[PDB]
């Protein structure tokens, strides 16, 4: 360094004119270590401007080409350019390889580290984006023709927002990866295919992709992982990511490990529930738990009656059954959860008694609020629920007959 260095600001003091600027630019520099020191200010001029002065700089740029901050601000500032520059550097970089100049693609990868590390960048320009996991996808593809930073700085970028060519792109290089064998991490990759699977002709065969590479993933914690992101996670993404899985096994395996946590906290939530903004959401969660009820989940009944399967006695379980109970109930037709077998033989079930009579006599006063005229805060329904009642009456009667007689 020497005190010259106000010269150099000068000059991007011209392009922070746009023609009498490169008369002197490239007289200067055309009339090691010196142009070295300079290399950042023309690459950030250069970039600048771009986003018949192009030839010149270009000229430029390339008599500067024929130490990690280097190849940083390079890859900051070229990266969008690759698509609009439209030659060393340029034409295999339009294909996503790596520029052939010697200065940083000789392997110790600098190149590589350098794009991995600005990558981190919460806002970089999209477009840059597009190219780097393209590189990316291109490298590993290479790999696999004969690395858990890659994965944590894919996870880092894509949490911030996602779009239909990011998430194809995000979806085709984690594929890739995977086929690599990356995995022995795992909640990292799995977080990673759940956000990307959460905003899906064209879409179904990523779609079918993107299941194919769930299955393979299972094959080696998953649920331990998955009950932690649902209740962590907000509740909006969780119902979007159902409805995308399931859209009204793997399926299996995922409701039956995270129905019960779903209900467990989406319980504590009803004065935020009954606002009107958010009542269309409700709609989605009942078509959700009435399919878990349809054809697909025994584990609805083993989640309802929670109260008396997980069982001094316990009183905050109980507790909490109670609550799921409570919310399950109210959900979707009326008269309809519990059906007349499970009541009938409540009554001889080897559990606690302080839970069944808790399930009695909650069936009591769901029936009463029936009567009294408030039902859920919505009819056929109304005549269909008497015969569940009288059914539900009719086997207890049986049943206590039964048992005394």
């Amino acid at each position: 360094p020497l005190p010259i260095q106000t010269f150099l600001w000068r000059q991007t003091s011209a392009f922070l004119q746009y023609e009498a600027s490169c008369v002197s630019f490239e007289r200067v520099l055309v009339e090691w270590e010196l142009v070295q020191a300079a290399l950042p200010h023309v690459l950030h001029c250069t970039a600048t401007l771009l986003s018949v002065a192009e030839t010149k700089l270009l000229h430029t740029l390339h008599w500067m080409l024929l130490s990690m901050a280097t190849v940083e601000l390079f890859v900051f500032l070229f990266a969008p350019l690759v698509h609009r520059i439209k030659l060393v550097i340029w034409q295999p970089m339009w294909e996503h390889r790596q520029p052939g100049v010697s200065g940083f693609t000789a392997l110790v990868t600098y190149f590589d580290v350098a794009v991995l590390r600005c990558l981190l960048q919460p806002h970089w320009s999209e477009e840059g984006t597009q190219w780097s996991l393209m590189y990316y996808l291109q490298r590993l593809r290479h790999m696999l023709e004969e690395l858990s930073v890659v994965l944590k700085a894919v996870y880092l970028v894509l949490n911030h927002d996602i779009s239909s060519r990011i998430c194809d792109v995000a979806l085709n290089i984690v594929e890739c990866l995977l086929q690599l064998g990356v995995v022995p991490n795992h909640r990292l990759a799995l977080t990673m295919l759940i956000k990307i699977v959460k905003s899906l002709l064209r879409h179904q065969v990523f779609r079918e992709n993107a299941q194919n590479c769930l299955t393979k993933l299972y094959k080696l914690q998953f649920r331990q992982t998955m009950r932690d992101y649902v209740n962590k996670d907000s509740l909006n993404n969780v119902v979007d990511f159902l409805h995308a899985l399931l859209g009204f096994n793997v399926e299996g395996i995922i409701v039956s490990a995270m129905f019960k946590s779903l209900i467990t906290r989406c319980a504590s939530t009803t004065h935020e529930l009954h606002s009107p903004e958010n009542l269309g959401l409700y709609c989605d969660i009942r078509q959700l738990v009435q399919f878990i009820k349809e054809a697909h989940g025994n584990v609805f009944r083993r989640v309802a009656l929670s109260a008396l399967l997980d069982s001094v006695v316990n009183l905050g379980a109980i507790r909490q059954g109670m609550k799921r109970f409570q919310f399950l109930l109210n959900c979707c037709e009326p008269g309809t959860i519990p059906d007349a077998s499970i009541l009938a033989a409540a009554l001889d079930l080897e559990a606690p008694v302080v839970a069944r009579a808790a399930l009695f006599l909650e069936c009591a006063r769901f029936v009463h609020r029936c009567n009294r005229g408030n039902w859920p805060e919505w009819q056929k329904l109304q005549w269909n629920a008497a015969k569940l009642f009288y059914q539900w009456g009719d086997a207890i009667g049986v049943r206590l007959n039964e048992l005394c007689h």
